[PDB]
């Protein structure tokens, strides 16, 4: 498991794109 702390920085993305 991991690919949710990356998810993480794409929900910041998910607003801004990041």
């Amino acid at each position: 498991a991991l690919y949710k702390k990356f998810k993480k920085k794409l929900l910041k993305s998910l607003k801004r794109l990041g």
